[PDB]
């Protein structure tokens, strides 16, 4: 899109400020990233401003772009066919915990040519004080299938069962649900792909105040 | 004793990405559970059921049985707070967060309510502005340890259509400072509550009665 | 008018494929909303806590505000009757199912209760004997039509360690002939109910009280 | 070593307390994951959408992948067996369970499958015979212990309407023996399927394809 950028415009780039509270607890990050559109690609570097992260860094994966995420044959996916032409997209999060705890994730980009900005407010209540977000005993996130659905042109929701695994060997399940609303309308042609699923792989190295995080995406109508 | 008699309220927020801004004060009886709020939009009309933004639009004004301070209220007269964060899941799919964050000036309470709603369908009642009440209801409340309150109720509207527009709601609220024992250990502790909004495109009048319970045998 | 005076129960099924059967009878005062029931296991002890078997184990003792009747009471006062499908959904991950189906002899009540739990972990509370008491509990009803009702309740016990164990639960109720139109429209109602089980690993002795309500204030 | 050639299924229960029975035979490759099956009703028409009996209408023909028996072909092979237990919820707040139980004699399985439905709409796409087809699915599997197995899958129809008919799905298979240490030690495991039906109201014509898979990089 663009007089000056005659091909898609994907990112190559992106820039994170996530913050928000976990159990009251805030904190806030800050970082760059990078990416290929092409193969669901993206890595972030994040650093703490406001000193060390009291519970778990894993408690903020997967809050840490689709935008990255392509559609098979490489065609675009409804993320990447809201960046390249402006009209954009936000999410509205929410992840429910096993032990009673939720967590939401409220994002908002904006676009400088192919590099993202990222606004990410999180807000997490009712973890357990002995659980493994706030004693920081989460080991990593099980890979995972999310399947996209459309309520209507203009909106997505994904789904997804979400686990990590704990130091003691227990997984740590919940339930989330992302809704995606569109300012313009999704093209019919992206909407004739039902029913269409991502598997998702993530890593993530961590420090009291710096993140270094990766994820592969692979979206997928069939695997047989 | 230091309880509540007037509040003020910024609330803000999206319902499926429509932004609106709404400010106003009310008061209260903290002795009866009562409490009124007056709203006014800051943009225009909004563009969406104003019946949304119940129960969004003040715990510090309910008591406990037999003059007894609420957990809220005692957080209030020594300052030290809390924070809730709710969260609605609507039988349509929708889903209304609201986090709600509040300071003190003697009896006046500010309250700043940030709410994001999606996922409303486009024909639903929200988006159609065909809610016509909310039923009284009666939320449960537990403590899961002395510094968490976790709020629940199955919240329902009657609409133009007579179908009812139900959600199930979670309500955390996170303490600075530990909740009394003698509060802690009478649980479950329910509550009755019962709404009324009479409202404009721009204003809004809002009334709540509530009142905890044990018991009612 | 008539109402309940007795009941008998069979309950079986099976909690992460024990199998389990238990009978016995009880009596109740359907214009007081109280119940109490015997029960005895007809396959030795139970491998699990027996609170997991509250509420599975009549809502034909309820009445209704001033006398009335409930729909539950109606439905057996005319011998039409009704069915049941609860389903409970633990914390834990773990189901319970219950299948309520009676038949009528006069005053007598006849259940045969199908019950099936799976996913209890071999480490919480009802494989180990850990759960202590049900907690009070408020029920809201509600009509998806003139011959279906939907309840739902937060269900909790109390355990050994302190930890309530939690579950969301809700019931079906499925009537052969339409509730009155004077029932149908008592909306919402809802239900304060306790419960007390003294048992040993074979012998239950169960007591419930139940109260409807459509107001405290 | 020994795998399922053939099968037959009793499949009863009610929907909306309408009883229904059905019987009827099928074969499946079990190195492939591929079934199908004949129904025929044993009583009248089916008085609701026959998809509603799927995916109630066999995991032993499901290999893993590397021509792995998976656990429940291993359960098959040494007689020790499994049960399962599955609660569907719906967009709409209909609930089906089914409740599933095996015996096996050679390369033979022998199915009796219970399902109840109730809270289906009178106008909902059940009741109306208004699903189309149902969306290719993935599941995905953990194993809470060496004896349970838990499936979940967000499950979803076509409509004559053209509105997708949602539910999300849980299944808890609770096994006889241990499930092995090397399985156990993979997970999540995820499974592709498809399914076919084509019936009348007293025949059903069913197919089946299921792939498991770790990744799909």
């Amino acid at each position: 899109h663009h007089h000056h950028h005659h091909g898609s415009l994907l990112p190559a780039t992106h820039e994170l400020h996530i913050f928000g509270s976990i159990n009251s607890l805030e904190f806030d990050l800050v970082g760059r990233g990078t990416g290929n559109p092409k193969e669901g690609y993206e890595e972030l570097h994040l650093k703490s401003t406001k000193s060390a992260l009291q519970f778990s860094p894993w408690i903020l994966v997967p809050q840490i772009f689709y935008q990255y995420l392509p559609f098979p044959d490489g065609a675009m996916s409804p993320f990447q066919a809201a960046m390249n032409d402006g009209s954009g997209y936000q999410v509205h999060r929410t992840m429910q915990f096993e032990d009673g705890a939720t967590l939401t994730g409220i994002y908002r980009y904006t676009y400088e040519g192919t590099h993202i900005k990222g606004e990410f407010q999180v807000i997490g209540t009712g973890f357990p004080a002995d659980g493994p977000v706030m004693t920081n005993s989460l080991t990593a996130a099980d890979w995972c299938v999310t399947k996209i659905v459309y309520p209507n042109e203009n909106t997505i929701i994904d789904k997804f069962d979400w686990t990590y695994t704990t130091t003691s060997g227990k997984r740590y399940q919940s339930n989330v649900r992302s809704n995606f609303t569109f300012a313009k309308p999704i093209a019919a042609n992206i909407l004739q792909k039902q029913p269409m699923f991502v598997f998702r792989k993530t890593e993530l190295k961590h420090s009291k105040t710096e993140l270094n995080f990766k994820e592969w995406q692979t979206a997928f109508s069939d695997v047989m």
